[PDB]
């Protein structure tokens, strides 16, 4: 076998925590920021959230909504709507007329990427470009780079780029923006608010049987391990407050740089003490927040982490990492999907035109006689799903999913394509597969790290052995159906 083609997928590089709060309202103000618009409506542009800004509070005076959930809506967006990534989702909800009777406000912000993230992309570039440069050099003269739009996977990309190429500029011609590919979709959000809500009870309520649930059995059940979480939570809560009320904080930390200040830790995490102070009130989608948090100051503001939170790895704090990590290795992910079922259909409606590109180049670098790769940078949704067709797909694996280690940033999947021209002029290929969870540590309180605050990529691991392409192309395609 001989090397013709690489078809890689790769997520963002470091980033700031993604944090957003959500609201759904009723009132004709709230209704008319659509527009007239009956489909989700982004709103990123400094001078619209102004305007949304003052829309809210015309709402709040106006009591049309809750006032206490207005009020912390636009006290967010005013302080927010000047950071870069600071965004509004409009999902309007249609009754049987195709009338919008209630729209979905989400704030989002955070999410930027972080001086970081030229580290990881740049080691991942390099790397290749020396992996390329011992296979074929020609493969350089043959890449094909696509992007989300994102701000953080794009400024992946481009550091990747030019690490790959060796190169100080870009032009726009060398990355491709897909957003139909590789930016979220709601096509799935119908599905996925399906086991949005079967989570909750498991969550929440003190029992309920879950139907093929992945969790260790060194556990306890999920409810329990929230229950202990919120403890852990206003255990903290009441410590920072304290440790700020009390102590000079500016000199908890001897280095504070852009993001990395004790103003933007005590805004973070006050929003998540707020979110994980009742155990039947957590929301699932709060448990990611949560743990995003957590790895960017044990990865940023390692020293402040240590002190506010002490109360004269901290035991109470590595209890409170252990757990949310567990929470976010066993709830998150199913996020897309708890049965079989649900990652297949969710994994599909998410990702199928990008599987589909995946394999059409695929196709089109078997009957290349140069060459190429085709490199895709995408949002962290779907390389979870991606990987969902993958094994619902029914193609054999070397490693199970529940065994597969957990993603992070810079995760990879991979298809490298190599072509068999022996046995005369006949042409047979084969592909193997092979993801990587990106730059992790298992140990993100006990890892000492320099300025760069730079995790080191985790080699690739094989999914499975050389495998005929007519034949896994088949199994991928045989539930494109539905
Ligand atoms: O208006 P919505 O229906 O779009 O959003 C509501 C919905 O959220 P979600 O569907 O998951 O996005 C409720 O979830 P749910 O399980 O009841 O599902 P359903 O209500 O049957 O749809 C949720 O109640 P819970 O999860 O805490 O029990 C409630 O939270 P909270 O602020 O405490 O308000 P109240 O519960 O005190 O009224 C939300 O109100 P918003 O603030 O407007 O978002
Ligand atoms: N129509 C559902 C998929 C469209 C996708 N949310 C988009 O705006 O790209
Ligand atoms: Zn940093």
């Amino acid at each position: 076998w001989v090397f013709k083609g690489l078809a890689i997928i790769i997520a963002a590089a470091d980033a700031t925590p993604k944090q957003k709060f959500k609201h759904s309202f009723t009132s004709p103000i709230f209704i008319s920021l659509l527009k007239g618009h009956k489909e989700e409506v982004v709103i990123r542009n400094v001078n619209d959230l102004k305007i949304v800004l003052q829309a809210l509070r015309i709402a709040l005076d106006e009591k049309a909504g809750n006032p206490a959930k207005i009020k912390v809506l636009a006290n967010a967006l005013e302080k927010k709507l000047n950071f870069p990534g600071t965004k509004i989702q409009l999902k309007p909800v249609l009754n049987k007329e195709n009338e919008v009777e209630k729209v979905q406000f989400i704030l989002k912000w955070g999410g930027e990427p972080t001086h970081s993230a030229k580290y990881q992309a740049t080691e991942l570039g390099e790397q290749m470009r020396q992996d390329f440069d011992l296979l074929n050099k020609s493969i350089l003269q043959n890449i094909k780079i696509f992007s989300s739009s994102e701000r953080r996977v794009l400024h992946t990309a481009q550091y990747w780029t030019r690490a790959l190429f060796g190169a100080d500029e870009l032009g726009s011609d060398e990355i491709s923006i897909r957003k139909d590919l590789l930016d979220d979709s709601n096509a799935a959000k119908d599905l996925m608010d399906k086991v949005k809500k079967k989570l909750k009870p498991l969550l929440r309520e003190g029992k309920e049987a879950p139907p093929q649930f992945a969790w260790p059995s060194k556990m306890p059940e999920p409810y329990l391990v929230i229950k202990r979480v919120v403890e852990l939570m206003n255990y903290h809560k009441k410590i920072m407050d304290n440790n700020f009320a009390k102590k000079d904080v500016n000199s908890m930390q001897t280095r504070w740089c852009t993001s990395e200040d004790p103003s933007l830790f005590k805004e973070r995490w006050d929003k998540l003490f707020k979110e994980f102070n009742n155990a039947e009130k957590v929301d699932p989608s709060k448990i990611s927040e949560l743990y995003d948090t957590m790895k960017y100051d044990a990865l940023h503001n390692r020293q402040f982490l240590e002190n506010i939170f002490d109360p004269g790895r901290f035991m109470q704090l590595r209890e409170l990492y252990k757990l949310a990590k567990v929470l976010f290795d066993f709830i998150c992910p199913k996020e897309y999907g708890i049965s079989d079922a649900e990652k297949l259909d969710i994994g599909l409606l998410t990702s199928l035109p990008l599987a589909k590109q995946i394999l059409n180049d695929i196709g089109d670098m078997k009957n290349r006689e140069t060459p190429a790769c085709v490199a895709y940078f995408t949002k962290e949704s779907h390389i979870y799903t991606l990987l969902n067709i993958i094994y619902e797909s029914g193609i054999p694996m070397r490693i199970a999913r529940n065994a597969l280690p957990e993603l992070d940033y810079l995760s990879q999947i991979t298809f490298e394509l190599y072509e068999s021209t022996d046995a005369s002029g006949q042409k047979s290929h084969s592909i193997r597969l092979k993801m990587s969870p990106g730059c992790h540590t298992q140990d993100p309180l006990d890892v000492q790290l320099d300025d760069r605050h730079y995790i080191s990529c985790i080699p690739k691991i094989s999914l499975t052995k050389h495998l005929d392409m007519d034949y896994v192309q088949q199994k991928l395609r045989n539930k494109f159906t539905r």
